[PDB]
């Protein structure tokens, strides 16, 4: 979908209709915490607006944008593996909640913002069929049908109450992640069924008005079952992490704003368990690694699939050296994210030079 980076456009309507809605439905037995955080979600709309708008704006985001696409019908001992809009909807909603817990709401408003951006482009018809603005000119031309006319497609109900089947359906599944990825699933498939049947070039005026009425009325009412899903869950501390084996650990890794703190070197991370196995992955994503003032995310697909987070016993990044000289490196934070949770919230702030190896856990 279309948005603006001061916040606004088809993408900010989803987010803001999506507690609208929410409002709408929520039935009396709620619990307070929900209403209570519900309140102080609403005291922060500004953030949620301008994050689901913000990654089309991000100076970071990778070429052609491959992050903001996935295809719901779909070596890596030793590399990263790309993002998808499915894997970012993971991996936002976990700094949210992370964020959530310890009271810094506006940054937690501004990452469910962006988990959001991510659903409302999985939930068009062009990014789950994988139809790229390259591939066709249908891409922009839909989605500026969609922005022109975004005021009339807007609505205000899922169409029943938060204590019937479809928001009680969200919350039976402990496991966020699962849950996230297979309800992110009926949406894409069917974003994805419409582009064949309504949104692609072959199609009519009419046809474009009916795709853009049932993906953003989706897009709409798949936001609130998320952020119906984040309230309880922050409300409660729901952790879905517990307890459980990482099968791939996520980095978020902000590099330092400072002249030259970013870096072209090689650069690794890696871990060592109790039982002193280790694994390393070099970390490249399909985009400019480790720019100045960058927030770069890695996911590493593990080796040994049985085991569990307490397992894990050091972490570290390491550089080397691509040319003769040193390209000296300065992270400010490493975040890494387990199964849905936040592990890990290392404050560095300090230069890593030449080939060394630095510290985390
Ligand atoms: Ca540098
Ligand atoms: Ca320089
Ligand atoms: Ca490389
Ligand atoms: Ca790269
Ligand atoms: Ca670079
Ligand atoms: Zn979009």
């Amino acid at each position: 979908w279309d948005g603006k980076i001061d916040g606004t456009g088809t993408h900010a309507m989803i987010v803001t209709q999506g507690v609208s809605i929410l409002e709408n439905d929520l039935s009396k037995n709620e619990p307070e915490s929900v209403r209570k955080n519900l309140e102080i979600l609403k005291e922060n709309m500004h953030e949620l607006q301008l994050g689901s708008t913000y990654p089309d704006y991000d100076k970071n985001a990778y070429d052609l944008y491959q992050d903001h696409f996935w295809d719901p019908d779909i070596w890596y001992l030793a590399y990263s593996i790309p993002d998808t809009g499915e894997s970012q909807i993971r991996k936002f909603s976990a700094l949210a909640r992370y964020e959530w817990q310890r009271g810094n709401y506006k940054q937690a408003t501004f990452y469910l913002g962006e988990a959001m951006h991510y659903f409302g482009d999985i939930d068009t018809p062009y990014h789950p069929a994988n139809v790229t603005a390259v591939d066709s000119a249908g891409h922009v031309k839909f989605e500026t049908f969609a922005e022109e006319r975004k005021e009339q497609y807007k609505i205000n109900t899922a169409g029943c109450k938060t204590n019937e089947a479809f928001y009680t359906d969200i919350l039976k599944n402990k496991d966020f992640n699962a849950w996230s990825k297979e309800y992110a699933r009926g949406f894409a498939k069917t974003g994805k069924s419409i582009y064949y049947s309504h949104a692609s070039m072959s199609h009519s005026w009419d046809d474009w008005d009916y795709a853009a009425k049932v993906t953003l009325a989706n897009s709409q009412k798949g936001t609130a079952g998320y952020i119906y899903r984040f309230l309880h869950d922050v409300s409660e501390g729901n952790d879905p992490s517990v307890g459980k084996n990482v099968k791939e650990l996520v980095a978020y890794i902000s590099t330092s704003g400072e002249k030259d703190a970013g870096t072209d070197d090689y650069m690794y991370f890696g871990i060592k368990t109790k039982d002193g196995k280790t694994q390393e992955w070099e970390m490249d994503n399909p985009g400019n690694d480790f720019m100045t003032g960058s927030k770069d995310t890695y996911t590493f697909k593990l080796k040994d699939e049985n085991l569990k987070i307490d397992d894990i016993q050091n972490m570290w990044i390491r550089k080397r050296k691509y040319t003769a000289f040193p390209d000296a490196y300065k992270p400010e934070n490493i975040k890494i994210i387990a199964n849905g949770k936040v592990v890990v919230d290392k404050d560095i702030n300090e230069w890593i030079s030449g080939n060394s190896t630095y510290n985390i856990k």
